[PDB]
């Protein structure tokens, strides 16, 4: 029979000679560490921090001959989560954490299996604040690329190499979905073998192509500024010449651009260059800036003969029968210029 | 006699060999394990990070052979919680948990007590942050359905299996109520049983029906942007034919509402969505910008001899008895035909 | 003599079978446990969250037969806080925590003496951040009720049972104040029984009447609001007849009143009620209001014979010479009824 | 030689009897605790809690002649900060804490030295955010009093006394400095012993005498409030009769006074009295409110024969001949009456 | 062979008398500690807390005899990272942490490496929080030194000293990048020695020279306070005599400023001395409080013969044409004597 409360000490403890403080294989070959992932959790992507939280199931498996058995019959066991401070485990660790956790509520979040011929099976359930450096050029419409690698910190490239495993490394819940972005599907597995002072160290990182949905900024940066836009227009058909009411509607549609202006950047990083947003929301702020502009040319040129006189305010109206026309052909000519330089990455 | 000191060792250690290590009916069928939780303390619901806090008693029931007693005389033991570091423990984990803690003050919160067939109680409190993905199409009048699910992290399906008890598997607080929303009464209980890559998982879930108070939407969004909705046809029964004073209250009319607008979603998160509240905002946000250009009509129109003098004006005038009742009765067809699209859910 | 070295051990330890692990009077009567808090610091009474952080100094009294000493000459033992962790302590938990915790600095900040006859006094720090359910009806002047009881979470009441200590239960640090409520003096002490579908547990709770300090919101909300109202009665005494800046100073104090009436709401949970503080800033809204369309009646009315021109316009100013006086007593008749309203709760 | 692993082992361990669960001078006078504190970093001193943290270096000193060492030479012994779990130490608290924590960063942040004659030295690292309650009245010059006071939890009076010790109770760190207040020299050092009904307890506090920087607030609240009370001053230049530009711009200087002065109260608790830059900003928003007022009484009068045409506008030009030098007067005797009233404390 | 099972407890266990409790080279010289840091985050430099976080890997290096080792062959021994509880490690800690935490995702990220001749190297991963004072004259063309200093807390200066080594005491990863700094290449390396009355302790410090990408600033601060300078300017070509729009367009420019200038300094900390931006956003809020000063003066004097009415006319157009040339030439002399103070820093 050999009941699993014998079988269990005879694999780690005193008998048999297992130390946990070495690896498998010694003085020989590295340890071959095969890694993938699952995706509970992937959200919170700040910006103000450039991070992420994800909140995943690394597994783990390698090869550790000391972890070989024989008379047991079946072909594998899945342990006690409580065996895991008892055998030998990779030092993985995540080379941008910026700050991760375990899990242990109700028991800790961990799995344990061992294979006959010493194969392990290495499952533990982690959250993770990954930092990705965003790239914000074309803002809402960008296609960031936050990582997330796997170092050895401990370990030489002699000693302990990571892998990806070749069916599907990173798989992803079957709902999982993002509050502003779309995990798109092909993720990259590439190699970032690190040198430092003290050696060189294995690394194998996973790149996740994250992508803006753009409707979030379709109706609150975009649309309420091409309103204003268009109050600017307003300045133009009121009474042919002059009034108060011009430079009233003028100046009030000026505030509110600097004001929306603000409001649009109130939660970024405070980058040191020109984001997609910001052309926009500068352009937006000439068209009103011109309006107000554009009224202190003809009331400055009105207030200015025998038979000039009826020709004199032509000298006027000649202009806001071409401003009334000439700003919505410049920013229908500007408006297809930009999305075709964004929708085309 | 037997007195309790020996009575407990007696079980547990070293004696009848009970290894925590080794769940119930090794080699066996599962382990069938009987859920219900309590909830002490349920809100803080939040949408920018769209979770939940709950407070909840987690009972559990399963069947240990080994904790069988003869010897004592009654019909259960109320444990030491200090005792539950020596039992076998199912290792139900909640597969949206998000940050959850045990509570520790003056007392591990924590119970045990052992019938004489060999049942278990296991009851503890837990805090959970649970992620429930917020649907906000019709936001203000939604019915969220937020769930909790507790999976098994290490055993699979075939020795671990959950399962909710027929008599009331949640159970709620006498008078726990919610500062926005109202937990319905029904509570769905399903299984959300799992497949990974390392095998299948017992799975248990239990949706929570919450439900918006829309009250407070009735105070700051609805209401006040009812009244500027009237303002603006304010700009009609003034000096009936051009003032400034219409473009000033036309352009200030249009300023609330943008800002009102903006701060109507400054607490949500950036939906890539259009949700109720916002074809509200922006319905009132036309009728308040057709009045500034309602009044560009006629301004326009008055600003254009023997005896069409007189009929002039009146190509003016027919429009401001038109507008002036043409509107009220356009934003009250419009206002009956929204509420029954949401009322009728 | 009997150093104490020895009689320590001589105590606790494997000599005299004292067991921890079970509770005293064992088979016996509940273990009748009476507690007092003192409070070195309240307050942080937060309302987006509804609950407040106390600090207390939880004290506990029992009798443990099992710690009688005859040995000792004197008639106490304040003892070493490490001590704690070896005799029996009541599982007291405060039902409604919301997070707690001790105090570690420079030592566990715990007490404990054991005297002749037995009894315990086990005096511990403890922070707790404790949820109450705030009642916002008439908000500024509200009489919140703030609870915390002390329930057993694995004991049933036939094993142990807590009370209140006749000679003061509830002391209070010398010059404790709060930053925005005053803590009466009559503290209650009632009973709070637990029945669970697990039993029935003891629970004691003391409620404490907190009460605000109007003050500071009679220099933020209610005298900036009363000038507001009074401004608009300035669109009265100006030209009486008409004017663009009537309609601007109306327009402009209107839009203070929405954005002042946002403003106090900025700190509050959104409850679906109207509370005190709202109906004041809807009835400093109307009378906003109602000027700027009281001037859309006389300029409606203005602009409207031989001898029935002069009482034309009597027609308006019959107006201005009732609404300049007919609001001054309708605010004042108003606000006479509001505040004996809420000052006789 | 007597190597120091053995003369460690032969101080603490179970040779000599050495119960650090028992205090120095068992059964005699209590045992002299003398003090002192370090600053490191002193800061962080908020109001909205009413609390600062601090940044210290806890020593300590009594006398356990048990310590007491000849077979060694020299004459001190700098230990292990490992052995401080080994040794007597006085339970020491900060008895207005509100959080505390030591530092464990590459090492625990202790010392430890033994002086022959049995003296001890115990110097920790230790982060404090402690409670001062803030009085508030004469704000932005006002002199606050945060305290620190180091009570003793667990042992009366009679068995635990603490003192500061007469060479420099309190250093500060080189060239610590603050970003708002500046810390004064002279530091009070006064007893505060406690009281409860579990008996007396030693208490030791040290005053820091706090003061702030006025600079801040020279520029941001009283500066930019000094030029809205002179735009109101502009209302009286123009047109010397009357215009809808008096009304327009007495109406913006008061929208910015009511925003201005909320936002002067907008990182403050709601206190419940009058605080000094109230008043200020109140006095500032009557000269602005009179302005607006002022301006009402003119424009009422003007609009109001053969020969006393004339006269009657000499009735309102009057006015706009004093008022346009009798606030400027006003302004300057209130302004130099309010300096002197906080400048002399 | 020697397995490296029975080789490990050699070096460190009863055998040997390897004592941890005892630096090397006990009574005899200090223990010379050389430093190196690797640093993979930088960044999150706040200044309303004036501190950093950096994420480091501190190495250390020093000589224990006792730890040489000659029956292995090899000439290095990275080991297992929880052997790093039974070695000597040295005591350093940052004398202005603010907040320290190590990392133990996966494993402590830790190693460990032992050469022949007793060697050690020492390298973890550190998050820190460090405290730097931000000296803010010059604001936006600042030119920060954040320093990290690195003390020693239990051993005096004759006891354990430290260093740094000389080749590369700092590296940096290698594409390491800064969301508004950039860090300069060259690090200071300079002693602190501090002295306490405990003793003298060894310190060395790291001084890192930030500096302020101004990009951003010269996007939101000062061309946004451009923009409203210019339309300042608007309020001199409209009618060239008076109109309520001027005083209109010079109100509305002053509140712009007003709020902007607020804004501006709405992240930053309460320091008590005039920075940069605010003697331009203070210069451009005078040459808008000028504008609307200098009509004042215009309106003021036209409202003032049979010759001297058109000449009378003449002493106010002679202002607006000074005053509209004069403005854009004295922001023009200022703006260069501006830019030229500050980069030549
Ligand atoms: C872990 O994985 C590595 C790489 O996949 C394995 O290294 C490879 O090991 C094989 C033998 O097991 C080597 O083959 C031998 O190479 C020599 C040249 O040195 C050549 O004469 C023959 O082809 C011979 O078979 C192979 O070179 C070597 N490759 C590398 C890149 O190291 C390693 O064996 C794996 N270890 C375990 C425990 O699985
Ligand atoms: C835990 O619960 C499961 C499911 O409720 C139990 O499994 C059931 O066990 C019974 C016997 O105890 C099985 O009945 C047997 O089924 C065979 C077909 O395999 C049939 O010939 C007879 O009806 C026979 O009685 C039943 O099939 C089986 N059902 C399932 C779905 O597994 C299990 O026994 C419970 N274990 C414990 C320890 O309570
Ligand atoms: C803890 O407190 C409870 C309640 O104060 C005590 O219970 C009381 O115990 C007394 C005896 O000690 C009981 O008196 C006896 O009651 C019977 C009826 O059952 C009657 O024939 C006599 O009056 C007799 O003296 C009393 O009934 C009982 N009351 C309750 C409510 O339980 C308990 O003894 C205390 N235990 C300790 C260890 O202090
Ligand atoms: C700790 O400090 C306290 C106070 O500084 C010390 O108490 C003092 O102890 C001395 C003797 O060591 C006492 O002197 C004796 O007083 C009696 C009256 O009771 C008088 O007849 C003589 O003057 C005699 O010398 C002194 O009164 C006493 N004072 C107080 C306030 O307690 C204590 O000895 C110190 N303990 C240690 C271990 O240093
Ligand atoms: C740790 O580093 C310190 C400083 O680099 C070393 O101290 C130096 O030790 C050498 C001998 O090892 C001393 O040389 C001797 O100095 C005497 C004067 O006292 C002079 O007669 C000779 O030049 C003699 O060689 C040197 O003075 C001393 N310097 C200092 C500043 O302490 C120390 O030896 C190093 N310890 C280890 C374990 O590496």
């Amino acid at each position: 029979p050999m009941p699993p409360s014998e079988f269990l000490d005879k694999l780690m403890g005193k008998v048999s000679g297992y130390d946990a403080r070495i690896r498998p294989n010694f003085k020989g070959p590295p340890v071959n560490v095969t890694c993938n992932i699952f995706i509970n959790s992937f959200g919170s992507i700040a910006e103000t921090t450039m991070d992420y939280r994800v909140n995943i199931f690394l597994r783990q498996q390698w090869n550790d001959p000391r972890l070989a058995y024989s008379e047991y019959p079946d072909d594998s066991l899945d342990l006690d989560p409580s065996m895991l401070d008892s055998i030998w485990k990779p030092d993985l660790f995540f080379a941008n954490e910026k700050g991760a956790n375990f899990h242990e509520v109700t028991t800790d979040n961990k799995l344990l299996r061992i294979s006959k011929n010493g194969n392990v099976l290495y499952s533990i359930r982690i959250t993770l604040v990954l930092a990705c450096p965003m790239d914000l050029k074309n803002f809402p419409m960008d296609v960031q690329t936050c990582i997330m690698q796997l170092e050895s910190f401990g370990y030489t490239m002699n000693d302990l190499i990571f892998e990806w495993d070749e069916k599907g490394a990173v798989q992803v819940a079957d709902g999982l979905t993002l509050p502003q972005f779309i995990l798109k599907e092909e993720k990259d597995l590439r190699y970032c073998t690190k040198h430092y002072n003290t050696g060189k160290f294995t690394c194998i990182e996973a790149r996740f192509h994250l992508e803006r949905q753009m409707g979030y900024y379709l109706i609150q940066m975009y649309i309420p500024s091409l309103l204003i836009v268009i109050l600017s227009w307003v300045s133009f058909w009121i009474n042919m010449d002059a009034a108060p009411a011009r430079v009233g509607l003028g100046i009030t549609t000026v505030l509110t651009m600097t004001t929306q202006s603000s409001g649009s950047r109130a939660s970024l990083p405070k980058v040191s260059y020109v984001k997609a947003i910001d052309i926009w929301m500068a352009v937006c702020l000439l068209f009103v800036f011109s309006a107000l502009l554009e009224y202190a040319a003809v009331n400055f040129i009105a207030r200015q003969v025998e038979e000039m006189r009826k020709l004199f305010i032509s000298r006027a109206k000649r202009i806001d029968t071409v401003s009334r026309v000439a700003f919505p052909l410049v920013f229908l000519i500007f408006n297809i210029f930009y999305w075709i330089t964004y929708k085309i990455i």
